[PDB]
């Protein structure tokens, strides 16, 4: 089927599909720092205007955009999505805490995050790991088990964005 | 573009620059069908939720080859954003008929079409043309030339999307 997300319904996500989000997000773990920044230069690139939902660049002293805001949520898409696939093999679905995903559906709708701004970072969360991932440990497999992540994440998301079921 | 935009838009657009748009667009006609066939496959990779506005009844038509809708607005984006090249130039400004404006700007507010959509298709247009084009004739320009039509051709339907004001 092609539901918003599997809320009960079976979902297989294997231990070799969880394997490969995991050790790639290791990879990139190590060169944090600089990933983050061409992972969102890469949505700034797509979609600009998506970036300006955080603000203008100021922090170190370079229009480059160094600023916190954003290598904190950068962090957060790729820590939460790698807790998401470690989850939907558990489980077979996005189990966050209601504190957590109640919180997450009110900042996400507050800011005018839409449907084609979800798609246009995952786009680029894909492309970051594609590129910063040896050729050799990327197939897709690999773009699966993590656009499987991400597809679940933000379908937990999108349902705290709109009223009662 | 932006150097003190009022109501007279600095529309500088040289020769070279519509130049450079005519000769990629003569290599972009020499395979129309499978060309315009790789650009709503960029779009839709980038974007799902934007091939889902085209989205399948009237037609019966599923797969996406299979819709005409999507072939005849890959060639209008192209041809259109060829023909504000050619006006910007000739005339320092997108000099497209007041009614057709009227009527593109009252069709994507119809739509759901925001700034997220408008500029994925011009990261997929300008996939596109680099991906056909021959490695030596694109150049930063060319990719210039290209964002500039497109750009302010976007400016003129949004006009349109958007009160009197
Ligand atoms: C499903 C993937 C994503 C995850 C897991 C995620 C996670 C988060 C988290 C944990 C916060 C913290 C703020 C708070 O909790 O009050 C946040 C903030 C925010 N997110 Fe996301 N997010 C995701 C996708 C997106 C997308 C696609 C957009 C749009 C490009 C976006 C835009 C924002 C904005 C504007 C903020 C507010 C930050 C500020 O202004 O300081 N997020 N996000
Ligand atoms: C400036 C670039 C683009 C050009 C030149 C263009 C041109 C047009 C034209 C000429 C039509 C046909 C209806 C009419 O106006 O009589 C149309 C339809 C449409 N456009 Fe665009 N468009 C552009 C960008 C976009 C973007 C970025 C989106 C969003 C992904 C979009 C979504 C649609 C949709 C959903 C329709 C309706 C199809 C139908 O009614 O048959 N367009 N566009």
């Amino acid at each position: 089927a092609l539901v918003e997300d599997n809320n009960a319904v079976a979902v297989s996500f294997s231990e070799e599909q969880e394997a490969l989000v995991l050790k790639s997000w290791a990879i990139l773990k190590k060169d944090s720092a600089n990933i983050a920044l061409r992972f969102w230069l890469k949505i700034f690139e797509v979609a600009p205007s998506a970036s300006q939902m955080f603000s203008f660049l100021r922090n170190s002293d370079v229009p480059l955009e160094k600023n916190p805001k954003l290598k904190t949520h950068a962090m957060s898409v790729f820590v939460m999505t790698c807790e998401a696939a470690a989850q939907l093999r558990k489980a077979g679905k996005v189990t966050v805490r209601d504190t957590t995903l109640k919180r997450l559906g009110a900042t996400h709708l507050k800011y005018g995050v839409g449907d084609a701004h979800f798609e246009v970072v995952k786009f680029a969360l894909l492309d970051t790991i594609k590129e910063e991932v040896p050729a050799d440990m990327w197939s897709p497999a690999m773009k699966s088990a993590w656009s499987e992540a991400y597809d679940h994440l933000v379908a937990a998301i999108k349902q705290e964005m709109k009223p009662a079921e």
